[PDB]
């Protein structure tokens, strides 16, 4: 076919991204030639571990932000592929939350049946990208490391993969430069036992924190404290660990609350999230926002609304995030090659703004999570994408909501029926809190 | 004057070259515009110290390598302004290794005095620099982090400034991913106190390993382990200090060595240097060099010999420093205003190929910081910057090697004489070993 497509990132977007046109042309279709590029030297993005921390061996930022004993924090059943299912991966059951090592497998699993991995250019960061008025085709400037030469090359649409929770979020708090322990970003959190023995604060009431501290407290740290800026987390922590409102001060040792309470502290840790950051973009086509439900100026969540030749894959929070990706993949896949066309600029906005309207009526998590699958149905309604039933994908967050309140530290503990399948889950043969193998090999024996 | 200039960065090098623009005015003659993009929210580069580590409040990777305690490792008589001196800037002898801040607050009072604030874009990171064969003009990118836009601007010139010790070298070693200390580079390392009572290896054997080890040390570190690739750096180190050839593994807890030897570490930091990486540049701009005394491809030193219109400062290695930076930028100065005309592309080739067979003779550390004393000298010949006795800076730099020798903990507590002024700096009113605050204020009371 006569368009070349860049494709930005290769980790569960990019790698989704690839999927949809190697699923078009198995089903016969003439696709589109594809570019992929990838700063680091394997696919799967967050899912691929790294030991580096800032910025990785050829200076571009470091991207993961995974740790050591990492486990998926929803029920796998809730991100299983509809085109590629865990049964067939692993050829037989599992539990419910896998650690990072198994889920990387999996995505991987599908994207190396798919033979895709021919198009992807790894070690190659990403630079620039514009658009030029006159070719109507964007110019996308990026680094080869393994060469070290920049050059650039011409497209026809540009899907961008990059992921939101890689730039940190990182607020100062008075006397930070006093402080004699490490001061740290969750984004350079990397293995639990550094902390083994100490007091470590955990700045933020968000997954960050929640997990973070599970580690560090499954990992032998002597005492936890989580402060909140806005409301407490509100689960029953055990022992050693406890909740308060903000930090306000630290100094050369010791932390101050706005409780008026105080204590000695070794390391804190920012657990404030992250900021959509596209460095190699112009305003033209940099989407700026929040981390939230529903960005603004996407059109279905997707295409760029300034420019409809630009795509986004992933960029809202994540409550659904696998099957997300594949839906979202899909519907751009079929906008590039002509099966869905696009309405007027006008139509695109009134769209954007009903699903904005209907956003800001959510208020409570079971809310949320339902509002994000009206989303994701009426993607897969669009596209050959194979439908499964999102209904009971929420009865399923329902479940896990119930399971994290009843006790934090074992909610990872249970097992669901896949959507997919049918099958339910049999149990983990170790509960989580003596899990203290990460490793694949260990988990699937 | 009818031409505009960009200065990328705003540290000693970008100060300096401000600087000697307001000079020319000041004797009377016509400047150029210029103006100055800066990442940070104040100007001193290294010298302005942050608490912060990797990625900065705005996405973009932390500038500043400085941390917690450090001084002056070489004389301040050999990095003094020929044009701004110890005496008036302080008002008083000081001793001869000042603290971080003490420097900080000696290079900005220079361009304060001057009143070259004005023309600084804080918190604004360059993107990208284009020259554009039709107009003969650079179009500069930049990011304002203060509005958050993204705009662009067109030049007659640039200068670039933005270093080339802030990009971490970091080698791999086989287990890092296993270890369950801390692992960091030099350019993370923050408060010595964070390694109170640790057992801390440090790889590399140069200026970071001899001074962060010396920090973990002075602050009560356990035990210290060095290893060396090439040679040991063969100074006499204290009882729980000792050196030993290059690190081949680690596990959960251990590291072990060529020597076949073996033992518990707490935290790991890589001393492994850094490398030119400009992310704002192609390859028709972008200089390609491991760290030296004489990188090709630069006119004396200074002019990107593929497009002369490109300036480069303090690119080169450090032995001497400001006052290097001083004699670039007004040569570049110089050049810009058409005061030295350049020659052709051959004879620049010539001349720099002269320079670099030059480069290989060297052996001892004596010929190096000779050389670029030679180099100074023939760049300040060529200027109004005022000339000063390089003969006995260098020996000077003598002086402080066999203090080093002598005594590598307290080579700190000597004192030399200004080459500008003829004063000899007291003692200072602590020895090192127990000048345990950093503090401006403590240091000069
Ligand atoms: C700590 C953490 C834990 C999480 N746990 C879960 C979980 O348990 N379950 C779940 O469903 N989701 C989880 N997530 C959600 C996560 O966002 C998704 O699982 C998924 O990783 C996002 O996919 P993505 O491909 O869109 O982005 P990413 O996975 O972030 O992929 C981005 C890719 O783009 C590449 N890239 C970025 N910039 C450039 C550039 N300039 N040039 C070249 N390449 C570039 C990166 O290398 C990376 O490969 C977690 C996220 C985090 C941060
Ligand atoms: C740990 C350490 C200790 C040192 N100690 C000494 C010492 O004791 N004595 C001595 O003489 N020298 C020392 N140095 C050497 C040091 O390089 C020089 O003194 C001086 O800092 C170099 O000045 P510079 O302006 O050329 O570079 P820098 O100080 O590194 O300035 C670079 C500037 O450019 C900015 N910048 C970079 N990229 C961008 C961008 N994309 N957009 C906008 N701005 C950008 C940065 O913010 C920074 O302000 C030390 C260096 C290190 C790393
Ligand atoms: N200054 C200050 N003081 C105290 N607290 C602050 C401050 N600034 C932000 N925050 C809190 O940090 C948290 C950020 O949460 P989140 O965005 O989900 O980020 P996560 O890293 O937890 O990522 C969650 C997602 O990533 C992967 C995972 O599966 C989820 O999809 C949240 O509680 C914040 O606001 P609030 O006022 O605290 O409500
Ligand atoms: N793989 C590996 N294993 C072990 N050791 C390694 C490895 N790779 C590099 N190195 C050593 O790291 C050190 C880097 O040296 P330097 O360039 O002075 O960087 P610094 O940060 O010390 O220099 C700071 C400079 O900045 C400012 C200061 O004033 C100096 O001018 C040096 O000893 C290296 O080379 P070698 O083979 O080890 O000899």
């Amino acid at each position: 076919m006569a368009t070349r497509i860049a494709i930005l990132g290769a980790g569960p977007s990019g790698m989704a991204q690839l999927r949809a046109f190697q699923s078009a042309q198995e089903k016969g279709a003439e696709i589109p030639e594809l570019v992929c590029f990838e700063k680091q030297a394997d696919w799967g993005g967050q899912w691929n571990y790294t030991w580096r921390t800032g910025l990785d061996e050829n200076g571009e930022p470091v991207h993961s932000s995974m740790y050591r004993y990492l486990w998926s924090n929803g029920p796998k059943e809730c991100l299983e592929f509809a085109d590629y299912t865990f049964d067939e991966h692993f050829g037989k059951p599992i539990a419910s939350y896998p650690p990072r090592e198994v889920l990387w497998d999996y995505i991987k699993g599908r994207v190396e049946k798919a033979g895709v991995r021919k198009y992807i250019r790894f070690n190659t960061a990403v630079r620039h990208v514009e658009f030029n008025e006159d070719s109507q085709t964007f110019t996308v400037t990026v680094q080869d490391h393994t060469t070290d030469t920049i050059y650039s090359a011409a497209f026809d649409y540009v899907v961008c993969c990059t992921g939101h929770f890689s730039t940190p979020y990182v607020p100062e708090f008075e006397g930070f430069e006093k402080f004699g322990g490490r001061i740290l970003h969750a984004h350079d959190f990397r293995d639990a036992l550094e902390f083994k023995d100490k007091t470590v604060l955990l700045v933020g009431s968000s997954y960050s924190a929640e997990d973070i501290g599970s580690q560090c407290y499954k990992y032998g740290a002597k005492k936890l404290i989580s402060c909140y800026r806005t409301a407490p987390m509100g689960y029953k922590w055990p022992e050693n660990w406890d909740e308060r409102p903000n930090l306000v001060r630290v100094d050369t040792e010791n932390a101050y609350f706005a409780d008026g309470s105080s204590e000695k502290v070794d390391a804190i840790i920012l657990c404030t999230g992250y900021i959509h950051h596209f460095p190699f973009l112009n305003d033209d086509l940099r989407l700026v926002t929040n981390n939230r439900l529903w960005p603004l100026n996407l059109y279905k969540g997707v295409v760029w609304e300034d420019n409809p030749k630009f795509f986004y894959i992933g960029m809202q929070d994540q409550w659904y995030s696998f099957n997300m990706f594949d839906a979202q993949a899909w519907y751009a896949r079929d906008v590039i090659m002509g099966r869905l066309p696009l309405p007027s600029k006008e139509e695109m906005k009134a769209d954007s703004m009903a699903w904005r309207e209907k956003e800001l009526t959510l208020v409570t998590a079971e809310e949320m999570y339902t509002y994000q699958g009206d989303y994701i149905q009426n993607l897969i309604d669009m596209t050959d994408y194979p439908s499964f039933d999102i209904p009971a994908t929420n009865k399923t967050f329902l479940e896990w909501k119930h399971h994290k309140k009843e006790n934090i530290m074992t909610f990872r503990d249970h097992s669901y029926r896949s959507l997919m399948t049918g099958t339910m889950a049999p149990k983990h043969h170790t509960p989580w809190i003596d899990a203290l193998d990460d490793s694949l090999e260990a988990y699937l024996s």
